[PDB]
């Protein structure tokens, strides 16, 4: 597979609608060994289910509001493996009236620290973390949405904390690049998730975006985990500092008309 | 002149190089009552002097990171005005290690929490506790910078807080605008001001703006001001959510080959 | 006013209900002296009328088709001017079934060719003609369209013509801009122009818009004509390669969910 | 491989550093079956020699200034293969002045025809011919150049050209997309190619994305290749209208200062 030799640390996976499942299912099928973290006590044995799955026992807690667990994310993950060539940020969080009516009514400073710490801090902290470990030519992989992009009703303080991850992945991609390593993002369309669940109204934005895409069809987690695992692979070297839409092509028209 | 009767509350006018005083100077010029922040004791006698130079004595403290001084801002305020038909932020502050030299050199969680805080969330957090008293035409406007849209040396974690920034400025624009609130922001090009200098090498970000741009001259306070004082008038009543580039050009290009 | 002295040439005035009509009736408020240029013979009338209700008397035929009459376009302006300081070209044109139903339906060699060379060539083939007496200050500004950003139903071929149209606009900023002249676009809501009526479904563009815009209302030529006068003067002196919407917000966000 | 069964048509293989013969060797790794276009009689034996170094005789002129060319080359190719799964666009011409020197210096009416008619019209021409015989799940793909987004130093009409054709991407992605077809472009970094040494001062611009872009690399045919490859497959089933930069991230940096 063109993964062949790839080892991948996959954050996020929780459980099998995860975007996160989708990519470690591709990127298994393409000959990578994979590596997990979770949150929180009460998972771990789903986690370890998941690993099991895809041929591996290495499974970690990391709580990324957390500064030491990140710390031992890496250290403990490093008794394994020397290497690291594969990283996939595929987590998101904030206040539920964060994401749900209108955007000043459920503006605090808490929830907007929370949100951005969570959601875009947490990808370029992980990154340093794994610097020390990661090969030349390993690659780092986050996913977006359209709503850092454009305003989407309800979608609000996670639009901004989308925006900072985004220009997250292109200054990783030049303090990274000189080593080798690329950066990037996928700018994934609406997928029924745990976490999408959280946004008011994701059923519309589902149903809109299914009527509205160029392909008149929602994306799945198959299709975002096929091209994360191109972006984690050689055949993607030339690409860093890329926020890639796998959505159907919705980001691209003026819709619903 | 073309914000006769308008009255407009600037942030960010710490000294003459200031970006808040080129737009002081425009809206005053163009007929706006005009009100003023400042941060730090010490800085209550220039600030009042920079005020008594466009005709008020309207001055009142407020550091952004203090939800009860944001509060107290507006209620002082209102004791003056009934209504805001101008709000300009003018406001950014990162950690000096955060934007010199490498960008994970300088990533720390606090770094990032206070750079969003003060740079970001600042904005809409004043467009909420100003929304009582805004005028159904208000007209907000904020300050970016290029290195929002693509990595620029040395901006590093402020980059990150400028995308977060644009961002809000498209959520803001749709949470305040059924009411008519207008809201934008400015993406300016390089000027010698004292927030400026705290970026490491930003004199050759000044010199490389200067011999590339298409206009090959860098921009003023005054060119700022002016495209700052259009926002804020019923001369732009069509504008929202727009960042506008006001850089020479300078965004548009591919320069220095 | 802020074109107190500026000379300013206007194509594409056909009706009170152009856009070019919005940008004269602002520039003349804001102290320009103007020019128009009309195109076909039963126009000279209606466009003399025009120019008087403008102060002036200066009409001149031209088809930007007709490489010939774009050079008699400013030799015969030039009898009257020594020098151009402003220059709209507010002209698009293709072929009605280019503009309807399925973009590759209507697609022909000549269609796109048409549409191309009216919508966008003729705007930097005005630049080069009008170079000669163009002040070293002059500000050349066109007329644009989302459907050169993002796919939008039936505008079809004219949303490829806006594209290199934009591009137009950035090229002609370098191209010029060591002399000092300044080359800028606005992006303009939808407005219920003749030239609009050629659209299928134009009118389903302008209620989606009235409806989904953060400011929840079309813009209108007054609007549109502030800000084109705005982008002539010398108040946007810092401002060239922009495309500014004047769009209500709509470009910022996703609409009709 | 990923391409197993799949039936691929490539344009604008004319020597060994052309970018389709990077896809081509890509695709043909992947198990695609190829088919190859050439223009010129002088140029026959090449391309066949190429044809059957991919496992291949199928070749046919094609011309895309000629409609008649156009409805041949499919009619042709219908004479070996029921059904066509990929269309490889690599094609671009500009007459040598209108990509030299100054913008406006090498602006003509007919320039500016060539440039759009052979870089920009001629790929939904070619999809428009294509589409009887396009399989449901097919794949476009087209080349496009930074140029298209930011003005770059004597690219010129070309960059007028590329926007036209990114545009041409997203409204071919809605014309095809209801049936089922991906339609997406490739934004690849300099590569020394024939077309390449048209362009004034293009070792330039390739030492400079050498030294600036976030891999501090240029990229290779071989990376464009299988980006490409990964485009025209069901890997890639989630992404239509996008366009997908290869260029070592330099397009996402503001670089040389
Ligand atoms: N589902 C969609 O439509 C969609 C679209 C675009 C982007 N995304 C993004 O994809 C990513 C994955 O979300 P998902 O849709 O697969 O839903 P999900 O609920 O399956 O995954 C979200 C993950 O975030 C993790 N997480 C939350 N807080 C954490 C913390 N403090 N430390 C470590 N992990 C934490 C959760 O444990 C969970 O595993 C998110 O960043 C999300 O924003 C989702
Ligand atoms: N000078 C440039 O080249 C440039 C270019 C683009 C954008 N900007 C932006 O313009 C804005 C103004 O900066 P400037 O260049 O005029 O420099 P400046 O130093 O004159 O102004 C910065 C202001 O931020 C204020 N500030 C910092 N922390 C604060 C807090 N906690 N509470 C309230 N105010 C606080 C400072 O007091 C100061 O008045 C900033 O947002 C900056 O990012 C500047
Ligand atoms: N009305 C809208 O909603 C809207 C929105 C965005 C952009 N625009 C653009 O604004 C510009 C003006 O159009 P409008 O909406 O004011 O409609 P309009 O019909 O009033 O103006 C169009 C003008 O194009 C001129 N024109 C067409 N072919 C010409 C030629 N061969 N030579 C010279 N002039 C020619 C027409 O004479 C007419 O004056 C156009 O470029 C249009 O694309 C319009
Ligand atoms: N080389 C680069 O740096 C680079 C970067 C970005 C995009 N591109 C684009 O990639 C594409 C391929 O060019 P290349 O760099 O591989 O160079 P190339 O010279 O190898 O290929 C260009 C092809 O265009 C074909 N062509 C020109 N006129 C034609 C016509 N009338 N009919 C049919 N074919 C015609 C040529 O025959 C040639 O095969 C072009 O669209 C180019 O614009 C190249
Ligand atoms: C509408 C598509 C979408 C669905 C789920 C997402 O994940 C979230 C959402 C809210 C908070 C945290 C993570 C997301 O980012 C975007
Ligand atoms: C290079 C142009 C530029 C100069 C000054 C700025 O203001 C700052 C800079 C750093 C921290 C806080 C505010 C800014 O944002 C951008
Ligand atoms: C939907 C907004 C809009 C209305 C009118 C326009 O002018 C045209 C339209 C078609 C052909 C030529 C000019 C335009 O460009 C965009
Ligand atoms: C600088 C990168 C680059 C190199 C070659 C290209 O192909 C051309 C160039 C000019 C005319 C026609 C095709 C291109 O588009 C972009």
């Amino acid at each position: 597979g063109f993964l062949d030799g790839k080892r991948i640390l996959l954050t996020g996976l929780l459980s099998n609608r995860s975007i996160a499942y989708g990519i470690a299912k591709a990127c298994k099928r393409e000959g990578a060994e994979l590596a997990f973290t979770y949150v929180g006590d009460r998972f771990k044995d789903r986690i370890t289910e998941f690993a099991a799955e895809f041929g591996s026992e290495l499974v970690f807690p990391c709580d990324v509001a957390d500064d030491a667990q990140i710390d031992a994310l890496f250290a403990s993950l490093k008794t394994h493996w020397d290497s690291l060539d594969g990283l996939v940020h595929s987590i998101g969080f904030a206040p539920r009236e964060a994401i749900a009516g209108d955007f000043l009514d459920g503006l605090t400073r808490e929830n907007f620290r929370i949100a951005h710490d969570i959601s875009a801090y947490s990808f370029p902290a992980l990154a340093k973390a794994a610097l020390p470990m990661l090969s030349d030519d390993a690659s780092l992989l986050t996913l977006s949405y359209l709503g850092a992009e454009r305003a989407i009703p309800n979608y609000n303080t996670m639009g901004l904390a989308k925006a900072a991850l985004e220009a997250s992945v292109r200054y990783l991609a030049v303090s990274l690049g000189a080593k080798g390593v690329r950066v990037n993002a996928i700018s994934a369309g609406p997928i029924k998730t745990l976490a999408a669940s959280g946004i008011k109204s994701f059923g519309k934005i589902l149903d809109f975006v299914e009527s509205n895409s160029p392909l008149k069809r929602n994306v799945t987690i198959e299709q975002v985990g096929n091209a994360g695992a191109f972006l984690l692979s050689d055949l993607a070297s030339g690409v860093t500092a890329e926020v890639m839409h796998v959505d159907s092509g919705f980001n691209a028209v003026v819709g619903g008309m």
